[PDB]
């Protein structure tokens, strides 16, 4: 190598390193920041962004009357003089419908601590509830994130005129404190990120939000949930503002009007969540807008404590701008502060046109509005709904007319034509230019924040199912009901909803699954949960307390078979084909037919009717189901086996290869047909059972305290079950061609061993419950001479699943194409001292062997905690947008 | 150039950049931030972070009982049980011991707007004025800064249980707002940075702290001031509380004590400054320690809302420690949160062990200790107060003991051995090892926040004047006490204090002065201004509105001359001397004295009788001294000259060249000396004495509406005089061997004409109102035919004496060796319809010609409004630290 070659490496470093500095530099001071999603309580019954775009772009108000239910004294409290103390004169103002109302249960909190809970408090758990749903997000799977909380809330004087009432776990604190306002909120959420509850006059919100920012730039906080509340509990405020007249006498706020008299105030919560936009990237979250820029500052010296200040808005707006890298004709709207009063507005409006309105392009004026002249003035919560305003006519690409705006004042020389006011709606369409924003904010005590707003960057007819929960059996009808409403639309996409559900919602006890192939059986079911009468087979429901379980594979042997079980399936699922196709490659140099041939009931291949067939069949067939199961996360703990099924959970277990598994059956089965027509198996107390076999010699299996199987010669079996059906309980007959678990086994021991005495048994990996020597056993344990035994000996079906649900298991999943041992492992988990909300669900049934039933099995399981990844019954299906949790609320009001 | 050094030019450059990057990068993450000043109110009259180390190493108690003057009803309130309702079992706590007391006119609030302020914002405009002045700094140097505020507070119902009345002012509203509580304190002090409040329990002041320094990292602010405040006005903490019993029953914070059984609550106010480091350094600012790195976070879904979570401040812990860069063997002590809890403290202290215990150094264990445990709880202001502790143990290298620890508690085990608590003061000198400690607060909202902190980086009897002020007489008095208090102690340096009332103390309206030169005249000096009677001399005392002047220089003619003035100031000032020094050598090729040795009245020099010499003497006293009053910051707005006195002014102004003006003095002083013994002066209504003199034919100027001067011949003056003297008012003579400004001047016109033509006057930078033609006038039309016009024409010294009065000149100082002019300026600005305030001041006088007089004569004028520039009198002195202002107290207190 060359001088040359080894300087250029060490320039190209440094550049390299030169370059990610620099990067993360820019991710340290300007990072774009995303927007994920909203949530908002507004006057007027307006809960949603959706409902408020609405009511804007009509150009509606929400003013009406005082509250009734608050125990307010109207009488005293309306006088016209304003002179005159303890009373206003104005009865007009903002409020919320229901503020009273609440959920307590679905939060966990007890009556009495929700009564003294400050309604301010009930409702930041609600919409941020609401939030988290909104933008996307199961809102259990943020429990232990590094999330930041900042609210700007004060005190409104709520519950203090009641008297001192016994309190002995200080409710009577946490219910007012601010900063329990966002500490419940972490605590209910499970959040591990600052905390922090801000009070900077009616520029809170966006305070909060610059300092959000920051956090999202140092690293140190993954999401920020950022917003504002304000819910007067007592009239003061008007009283206060009508000593000093500083209340509009109709209630309006008549921004930039010529009538402007002063304010008009109103309740409100409000909230965003706020990620880094890469990350928002990287995750996969959608993004409604990006936030670019903030600025703070205090108006100083000013005259008077609470008179505004133009050159420190100037400063601020400079900096604002400064600090993203922009310049004054990026920005095309602002949302200004404009509260209405008469010595401001002049004030905001001369500092906007010197330093957006210089210089301007002739033809691209500042459109200017106030989103306060619709909804109020919330102070706390003042900000942040400018914010959600701008995000919304971005989304909608329409800018909202601002009302009260017939007459501009004349304060104000518009005739230098920087700024222009939205007397009516203007089209905001997206296009080469891009779209920009500012929103602005100035507190009573001085505090100015400013901040820069940006548009976000440019962007068949199978089983699906569908699972909802709840806290509560009246949410789950009314959350089914609300879905069934959803789905009726023609736009619904099925798959997607499914997907929505799966995925982008928490799991509650209270849970019912449907699963569907058209919409229409889908609504029916619905309603038949709303209604409460799940009569349908497709309908099933249940409650449970935990989120998982220990699952157990029940393999069992003869009974299951039947004509054509898995052809469905196996058109349907690669998985399931793909398994049948490797074990028929694998059994391919023993026979000539294949195992899919004969489910299909393809030309020329053998029926279900000769051991030899149906044996390796079977456990096919069951194998496959087992990887079925497990492909959708449902992996076993413990494994059980009647009969040859021991052989299928040792392959599940991977103690044994298929190809010596497959080896071990085709043996057993054809050295078992040796003996067609030589034997005979009948069904059934085992002491009672012994005693009345001791008069001849022929016990084969104990299913229970009372099911017994008993094999043996056929003369002797008809003489023993004439005796029997003249005595009692009935003696049901089995279709076999021999007999099993008897000495007649005795003569095909030899080739047995010379035919399988290669296999070379591996260590385990799920525990192998076997049911010959009734423990757990190593997989070497598993040799040659084991089988011969499990083909010999006794099983012990009862005593295996007693020490099983003793042990701690509650779950059981038969695999196997129909449901035969269901019935035993029931009452024997009923007669067994363990875990008593055990669950036992069959795989397929004699009818129905397609992939319908086989979902409505897993939906079955999942009803009851056992957890399953529906997202694989949905390929390439995408989420759907979908409504809250509905509440079911009541009344908290702590009255005088 | 070869190709490699060019190379080497390109990876130069993006090396250099690389490094500057990195540091950009160090800058906004991890910079450290210095602390410069700190102020504290606390129980038992602690209001100086020096008593509270004082009461903390003697390791003393506040505790004491509730107060008895805030309208509290005692009887009532205490009650042993403690499931009576309303009543409260803890009869002691920490309480501050003039809560009520405010000085309403200081800052500017009215009686009544006091009364409604919350006692918490009154205490924090005097701890803030506090803090800013024990840093070292003029608070009025602060206006128009970019200082953030941030502080930890919450309302505690001070005004709820009294009755509304007229507020037209909203000072109800107002005064109780927390974000008013940051709002004043910016508006009074005039700051522009961030003002945000926050509450988050306990530990609002460490987040506050927390978000200080981002801020200050990020170049938002200059400057932050952060703490916090707890004032309890009502007894609703107490009464609650012992509704659940979490309060120790003799209300003693026994952290890590067997005996721990509740909180003590009391109350405090803290602050701190702070700023970058190297600001400070290159600022030249007190370093106390160092802040390094800080975290925050959240308990999470812990075990109840309240309750404490062990891993949450492990994790804080170790967020705050990488933040930094540094290890758990890098911290030599910590001061917990331990507020005598049962429950919390045991997890807090295993908590520690996990994280600085582990492998934990033999010989160092972290040492443990918690000041609570003396001051008990201060709630809103705790976390900042631990800090305090801290700073002082580094300022005075000890950590003082903990209290109530004779039997640590069992539930942990000290058996590991890392951690050991504070039975007894330790030394901890600096010394080779770094000193680092950390600071932990943990909030019932579950917020918790840790902090590291870092010891700082390693680093004649001449005349003095002393200058006091304040807002009023009294509080003027208590400033001037204090200071001879301080002047009292043997250790006392002169030059220092002195230099630290000149630069670090605000200039109010009530000023006083006293120039001396050992301390013993000072403090006598200072107690007589203390006593209220100015009888001395060296003591000057005034009152003024304005803190500038537009001044004008005032230059007499012949009288102020006599023998030895500037003796001492040839010695005392190389201003002075320097510029007489460039007199001489400019004089040089004229004559052959020095002026030097005349004012030395060196053996061989003229005396001063002869017309030749006094001249040019004065005018080179002149120009020194102007130039000496240049020095000091006192720029004239316009100068004024009387006969020859012009040409000084001239020279002052910038008109004339140091050598032409000698030029033109020199032919001037030689032409008069011409017509020696040839004529005569005396002094004296113009109308009255033109009336007068019509007979003969002899007037020489107008000095004021009586004061005249008049010339002539010896036989006419002699007749004037006689007849005068046989009518009323006297007739002064003057001694000079001539007759100025008349007909006898005309005889030596040509030859003046002659010798001085030559000069080229320039355009004048300050206003010359010349007195010949009553009106100011540009340099160049100062031509030779001029100055011989003023040799000849009258002079109207009261008419220009007015003009500039009444066109807003205020300030007149007589730049002479003696005043001579003083008595008529004063009259001629009485009858004028300018300010009412005009001063008049001297330079000197006949009596005392040192640095001290005229030192005497700047104080009249500072203390009548004049800038002056003090420090240039003090050079090289090391300033002083001083107590704060002596602010006058009243009670202020809504009552039921």
């Amino acid at each position: 190598v060359t001088d040359s070659e080894k300087v250029a490496e060490y320039l190209r470093r440094a550049t390299l390193d030169l370059r990610a500095a620099r990067q993360r530099i820019r991710e340290l001071e300007s990072d774009p920041i995303a927007i994920v999603s909203m949530a908002c309580r507004l006057p007027g019954g307006v809960n949603t962004p959706q409902r408020l775009w609405e009511l804007l772009r009509e150009g509606g108000e929400t003013l009406s009357g005082f509250p009734t239910d608050r125990g307010w004294d109207l009488a005293r409290l309306h006088h016209p003089d304003p002179d005159n103390p303890g009373t206003s004169y104005v009865d007009k103002g903002g409020f919320l419908d229901d503020a009273a109302g609440f959920d307590a249960e679905f939060f966990g909190v007890s009556p009495r601590e929700a009564a003294a809970m400050d309604p301010q408090q009930r409702l930041l758990l609600e919409t941020s509830w609401e939030l988290v749903e909104n933008a996307g997000i199961d809102p259990h799977s943020l429990r232990g994130t590094a999330t930041g909380v900042f609210l700007g809330v004060a005190k409104f004087g709520y519950g203090e005129d009641t008297a001192a009432a016994e309190d002995v776990e200080g409710y009577s604190v946490t219910g007012v404190a601010p900063a329990v306002a966002s500490g419940r909120i972490s605590y209910t959420m499970g959040l591990e990120g600052p905390s922090i509850s801000v009070d900077t006059a009616c520029s809170s919100s966006l305070v909060a939000l610059h300092l959000a920012v920051e956090s999202l730039r140092k690293g140190e906080s993954s999401m920020a949930v950022v917003g504002g509340a304000a819910v007067m509990a007592t009239p003061g405020v008007f009283v206060d503002f009508s000593r000093q007249r500083a209340l509009a006498a109709d209630g309006r706020s008549k921004a930039f009007g010529a009538g402007a008299d002063g304010f008009g105030f109103s309740e409100g919560v409000t909230l965003v969540l706020l990620e880094r936009l890469s990350e928002a990237r990287r995750n996969g979250h959608e993004v409604l807008a990006v936030v670019r820029g903030s600025a703070l500052n205090q108006d100083g010296a000013s005259n008077g404590l609470s008179a505004p200040s133009g050159p420190a808005q100037r400063r601020v707006i400079r900096q604002a701008l400064e600090s993203c890298g922009l310049e004054p004709g990026d920005v095309d709207a602002v949302e200004a502060h404009g509260t209405g009063t008469a010595l401001g507005d002049p004030i905001e409006a001369n500092a906007l046109l010197d330093t957006y309105g210089r210089d301007r392009d002739a033809d691209r004026p500042l459109w200017l509005g106030s989103v306060k002249s619709n909804i109020g003035h919330t102070q706390a919560a003042a900000g942040v709904t400018g914010l959600l305003k701008v995000v919304l006519a971005l989304r909608n690409g329409e800018l909202p007319a601002t009302l009260h705006v017939e007459e501009p004042t004349p304060h104000v020389d518009w005739s230098s034509g920087g700024v222009a006011l939205l007397a009516g709606n203007q089209p905001w369409r997206r296009g080469e230019r891009t779209r920009r924003a500012a929103v602005s904010a100035f507190g009573i005590s001085g505090t100015n924040a400013h901040v820069i707003v940006e548009e976000a960057p440019e962007r068949d007819g199978r089983p699906v199912p569908l699972v909802v929960s709840a806290r509560s059996t009246a949410a789950l009808r009314a959350q089914a009901a609300q879905i069934a409403e959803l789905l009726e639309r023609p736009d619904a996409d099925l798959a997607g909803v499914g997907l929505g559900l799966a995925t982008t919602r928490a799991r509650h006890e209270h849970r019912a699954a449907v699963v569907a192939s058209t919409r229409e059986e889908a609504v029916r079911g619905l309603r038949e949960i709303a209604a409460g009468a799940a009569t349908a087979d497709a309908v099933v429901e249940g409650v449970t307390e935990v989120d998982g379980r220990n699952v157990v594979f029940l393999f069992p042997g003869q009974g299951s078979q039947w004509a054509g079980m898995g052809a469905e399936l196996l058109s349907s699922s690669p998985v399931f084909a793909g398994k049948i196709r490797a074990c028929d490659e694998s059994m391919a140099p023993m026979q000539d037919w294949k195992v899919s041939d004969v489910l299909r009931q393809a030309p020329g291949a053998p029926g279900l009717d000769r051991v030899d067939v149906v044996q390796p069949v079977l456990f096919a067939v069951m194998v496959s189901l087992a990887e079925l199961w497990r492909s959708y996360g449902v992996e076993p703990a413990a494994v059980v086996g009647h009969s040859q099924g021991e052989i299928a959970a040792a392959h599940v277990a991977g103690a044994l290869t298929l190809e010596d598994a497959a080896k071990l059956v085709v043996g057993r089965s054809r050295l078992m047909r040796s003996l067609s027509g030589e034997g005979g198996m009948a069904a059934v107390g085992e002491a009672a059972v012994r005693e009345r076999l001791r008069p001849w010699q022929d016990v084969a299996a104990v299913n229970g305290p009372r099911s017994v199987v008993v094999s043996g010669e056929p003369g002797a079996l008809r003489a023993f079950s004439e005796d029997c059906a003249a005595e009692g309980i009935r003696v049901r007959d089995i279709d076999v061609d021999y007999a099993s678990h008897s000495p007649q086994i005795e003569r095909v021991r030899e080739e047995l061993l010379e035919t399988t005495g290669d296999i070379a048994p591996r260590p385990a990996r799920v525990t192998f419950h076997s049911t010959v020597e009734s423990r757990s056993m190593d997989g070497t344990e598993l040799d040659a001479r084991y089988w011969y035994r499990n083909l010999r000996e006794t099983v012990r079906f009862a005593d295996a699943v007693t020490r099983l649900a003793e042990s701690g298991y509650d779950a059981f999943i038969e695999v196997s194409p129909h449901p035969v041992v269901v019935q035993a492992v029931e009452e024997a988990v009923e007669e067994a001292d363990g875990a008593e909300d055990a669950v036992v669900v069959g795989s397929l049934h004699r009818d129905g062997g397609d992939l319908s039933a086989f979902l409505r099995s897993m939906a079955t399981a999942h009803v009851s905690g056992v957890d399953i990844r529906w997202d694989v019954a949905l390929p390439g299906a995408a989420p759907f947008a979908l409504p809250t949790y509905p509440f079911q609320r009541k009344r908290y009001w702590l009255q005088p």
